[PDB]
């Protein structure tokens, strides 16, 4: 089941090109619908904190976090360009990267979860886009300019409810080439894994998002550079990087 | 004046031992008033995200900066029963060094994006107390200070926040057990509260309610299940907080 965020913050269900709106996320109908193209698609979740995995593809999973002020609206699949929230090339680096993932959102508290129950605690599964600055990541006390510059993490379209998550496709391209691919099946350590790792020493929120990490592929990006990062089972996201930006002020 | 979160998230203003609710921060009075004793204090803030500076007390040239998550936050102590009420920071089982830090924190009024060092201060909200717990060695190996810096409880905040205050001419003092273990004067910072503001507001937007950490001073020691910590900050108020048992095995 597809379940998404659109306008203002209103919920709702995807059924075919109809979005029938929910009271909460998965939840009863209100008794509005919307046509796809109308809406204005978001980030399916409003997490308290975003937590991300390293190199995934390690005695225990690497992590990083990413402040909600990275999220940047997907583009609607029904006209992509013209909704996807641009990301902007920071004025701070010059080794902007990226990154195709598969997200999780989680949907009931998390604390000292292991591993076999772990997944019975997710609401769902999206797409993502790890937005990397390197040239800075390098320098920098912590990846927070790195990784957490607004804009820097692209989620949507949606998240879909019934998947296996170490059993699916991870395909990002870039102005229509293919640059990245990668099954799941060859994560170093599955979804429900990392979520149990966390949740050792870090509670984890209902609706709090969890990178899986990236496959092979990691290239540069140029501004105008449009990304499509289609997920088997998920989704599509679509996202851009906008003009350079100069100083600040 | 002095502005607090108590019980069900409700918001207050600190007149002597009354608190009077107000609507929202610093919000028109509500009516009710409450006995500071009976409410159970919280963090007066409700972050989207908590930015903390690294080294900033006498060197880097620009502001090191690291992130908790909202999960780190723990209760004040409530200074009417100080031990009796903080929330206990559970002594992790991950980590055998486990060190306080004393800070001055900043809770955001209003948000922040390419704001210069001149204008920073008038987007503040106000001022509070924190202790940036840490475990110092998984910090060291970790790919990143996560779980050294963003554990549950791994940041009491508190006890409120003071709206009027010169933030780079103030005293940051941290108590444990009685002794005296840390001392900085703010204007003493490398890089001043305004100019933190407007560094981390290059890249990223502070929403109203974000908590930023400005440094600790020298003194950081290690901790113990059982220590008892308070951190007077002059102008401010006193935070107090303590370390609960050590924990074994998640599971």
């Amino acid at each position: 089941m597809k379940i998404l965020r659109f306008n203002e913050g209103r919920w709702g269900v995807l059924e075919g090109e109809l979005v029938l709106e929910t009271d909460g996320p998965g939840g009863n109908p209100t008794g509005r619908r919307y046509d796809l193209a109308s809406v204005t698609l978001l980030p399916p979740a409003t997490p308290t904190k975003i937590v991300c995995v390293g190199r995934n593809y390690p005695k225990e999973p690497g992590l990083f976090l990413k402040g909600p002020n990275a999220l940047a609206r997907p583009g609607n699949p029904r006209d992509p360009w013209g909704t996807a929230e641009p990301v902007p090339y920071p004025f701070f680096t010059e080794e902007l990267h990226y990154e195709g993932e598969l997200a999780v959102v989680v949907g009931d508290r998390m604390r000292h979860v292991p591993p076999e129950k772990a997944l019975d605690h997710v609401l769902g599964y999206t797409v993502a886009v790890d937005i990397t600055a390197r040239d800075v990541q390098k320098k920098d006390l912590q990846w927070v300019r790195a990784k957490s510059a607004d804009k820097f993490l692209p989620l949507g379209p949606w998240l879909e409810t019934d998947l296996n998550p170490q059993d699916t496709w991870v395909r990002t391209y870039v102005n229509g080439t293919l640059r990245q691919e990668g099954h799941t099946s060859q994560m170093i350590f599955s979804v429900a894994e990392i979520l149990s790792y966390i949740s050792t020493f870090m509670t984890l929120e209902p609706l709090d998002v969890v990178l899986t990490g990236t496959p092979e592929g990691v290239g540069a990006l140029r501004p105008g550079d449009r990304l499509e990062v289609a997920v088997e089972g998920v989704g599509t996201l679509f996202t851009l990087i906008g003009p350079k930006e100069e100083r600040p002020w």
